[PDB]
């Protein structure tokens, strides 16, 4: 059995506590309130010789809270920077975040980029493979993903327990 910390970061409203939730309890909201103090949750995957134990932490996206994350992101093995695919600013938060942890977190961090509510691609703003390209270049895990449909969400977490 393996256990590995991860952290979510992005800014408010691209779905970090609906991503964790659909993973978690294979719950999705429609009206999910905006976190304030991070959220704890733990959930278990089975991968092909080994049980995968994820300690998660779900952080608040507002600029407010910014100052708070260092103390989710220390430490942790792996990261999920999300953005939504319909909004270009959180996209471009996202990188910001990447920024911050190639920078400030552990040197080995693991670091996926979840370009979350994929199931609204008609208003897509954020060019799936501009942001692969991007994910390529900063040796960052990809997925498009939807808290609402599932799309790609057990599938992010289980990409990101096989390269822990
Ligand atoms: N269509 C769609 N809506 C989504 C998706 N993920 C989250 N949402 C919606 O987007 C809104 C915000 O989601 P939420 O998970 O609270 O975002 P957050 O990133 O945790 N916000 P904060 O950082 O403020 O806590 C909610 O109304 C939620 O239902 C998705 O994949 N598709
Ligand atoms: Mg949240």
């Amino acid at each position: 059995i393996c256990q590995f910390k991860l952290v979510l970061l992005g800014e408010s409203e691209v779905g970090k506590s609906s991503l964790v939730l659909r993973f978690v309890k294979g719950q999705f909201h429609e009206f999910q309130e905006s976190t304030i103090g991070a959220a704890f949750l733990t959930q278990t995957v089975c991968l092909d010789d080994t049980t995968v134990k994820f300690e998660i932490w779900d952080t608040a996206g507002q600029e407010r809270y910014h100052s708070l994350a260092p103390m989710y992101y220390r430490g942790a093995q792996a990261a999920i920077v999300v953005y939504d695919i319909t909004n270009e600013e959180s996209f471009a938060r996202a990188k910001n975040w990447v920024k911050e942890l190639q920078r400030q977190a552990s040197p080995n961090i693991v670091i996926a980029l979840s370009g979350n509510k994929a199931d609204l691609a008609n208003k897509r703003a954020v060019d799936f493979q501009e942001a692969q390209s991007y994910a390529d270049d900063n040796s960052l895990l990809f997925m498009e993903t939807s808290a609402k449909t599932s799309m790609n969400v057990n599938e992010i977490f289980m990409a990101i327990a096989k390269k822990l």
